[PDB]
């Protein structure tokens, strides 16, 4: 019948339809694996300017979500024996040997516990190698490392870029010419070619101002994918089903479903935050909150890694300037969600309305 498609337009719609309007948000794409099936939504314009629709092809920043590729990558290179959890992260760039990096181990790093690495590198630090250099070799920690987390871009874009130095080439190259096709993702980039420029969404800030991402310090590790709905859905099915790619990739995948620590309802993956499922929507708005990603929360450290597996939502948010994305899946429904807009739009935003379709999907 024509019910079950009707059912799921109705309910997708009434989750979004509200927070658009609500937030002002001019284009948003969903996408939905559910009973190894997509879904594809699409609402509003790519560019308001040029009146270009939004389509599950369109290309969106996903900010921070780009911190689940670069832990895929450094998954890659841990089940390839290049590196190891417990390393000091000086074992991997000379230029950190003597810093404070001998003693701080790419697990502290990967997990934002090293010590108090803020959130941003700060203004004064330029996408230059000398710079980001100085940087690390001056830096040192406010707290003890493995104590606390702060959520911190510098301290995942580390992990990422040691990682791609254990492999031996760039890591931007690396997610190019090896992770991209290994997941089989043919529109995700970190630099959007020329070609397919007419795809990338406009973003939009304070009074309309456009806003696409510009150069930063370990950009690429930290924030810097563009990807359209329908790629980051085959990626959250990659996610799902990490048994469908060849083994070195499942294996990779399968690194960034670990979890090490406990903050209140969440659990702290290498990449992702795990939370219980079901839980209510408030709890999984404050897991997502304000001040859990500006403020330092002690850790309770697992006694032993555990897999974030069967009743469970494993979830990232990620924003520029311009963009706000969100994706959620859980793992033993064989559920998966995609959240991709054109403004930085609240965090809880964000949450409801994956919450009413999680929560209309159950009933
Ligand atoms: B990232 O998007 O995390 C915020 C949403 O959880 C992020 C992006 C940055 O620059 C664009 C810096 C830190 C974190
Ligand atoms: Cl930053």
């Amino acid at each position: 019948g024509e019910a079950p498609a009707d059912r799921l337009k109705a309910l997708v719609d009434a989750a979004v339809q509200p927070v658009m309007k609500a937030n002002d948000i001019p284009g948003l794409a969903v996408a939905i694996s559910l009973k190894g099936e997509p879904h594809y939504f699409s609402y509003g314009l790519a560019s308001k300017e040029d009146g270009r629709r939004v389509t599950p092809e369109t290309l969106f920043e996903i900010g921070s979500v780009s911190k689940t590729f670069t832990a895929t990558l450094a998954g890659y290179a841990l089940t390839q024996d290049k590196m190891r959890l417990d390393d000091r992260a000086s074992q991997h760039w000379p230029a950190l040997q003597g810093s404070r990096f001998d003693g701080i181990s790419l697990l502290d790093l990967a997990t934002y516990t090293a010590g108090g690495l803020p959130l941003q590198f700060p203004d004064s630090v330029q996408k230059d190698q000398a710079q980001i250099r100085d940087y690390y070799r001056q830096w040192q920690p406010t707290y003890a490392p493995g104590s606390q987390r702060l959520y911190s871009n510098p301290s995942i874009g580390l992990f990422g870029y040691l990682a791609a130095r254990s492999l031996g080439q760039p890591f931007e190259r690396l997610m190019e010419q090896q992770v991209f096709p290994a997941l089989g993702l043919e529109q995700t980039h970190l630099d959007v070619p020329e070609a397919a420029l007419a795809q990338y969404a406009q973003g939009y800030g304070k009074d309309d101002r456009p806003l696409r991402v510009g150069p930063g310090p370990l950009d690429a590790e930290g924030y810097g994918v563009k990807t359209s709905a329908a790629d980051l859905l085959r990626f959250v099915d990659a996610n799902l089903h990490p048994e469908r790619l060849d083994r070195p990739w499942a294996q990779a995948l399968d690194a960034t479903h670990r979890g090490y620590y406990k903050v209140g309802d969440m659990t702290q993956g290498l990449g992702w935050e795990a939370y219980d499922w079901p839980i209510s929507l408030k709890r999984l708005q404050a897991g997502n909150s304000t001040p859990m990603a500006l403020q330092p929360h002690r850790i309770a450290r697992l006694p032993a890694p555990q897999a974030l597996e069967g009743q469970r939502l494993l979830n990232k948010t990620g924003s520029t300037n311009g963009f706000g994305a969100y994706v959620a899946f859980v793992p033993g429904r064989d559920l998966g969600l995609v959240i991709l807009a054109n403004r930085n739009y609240p965090n809880a935003e964000r949450v409801k309305i994956a919450y009413a379709i999680l929560s209309g999907l159950e009933q």
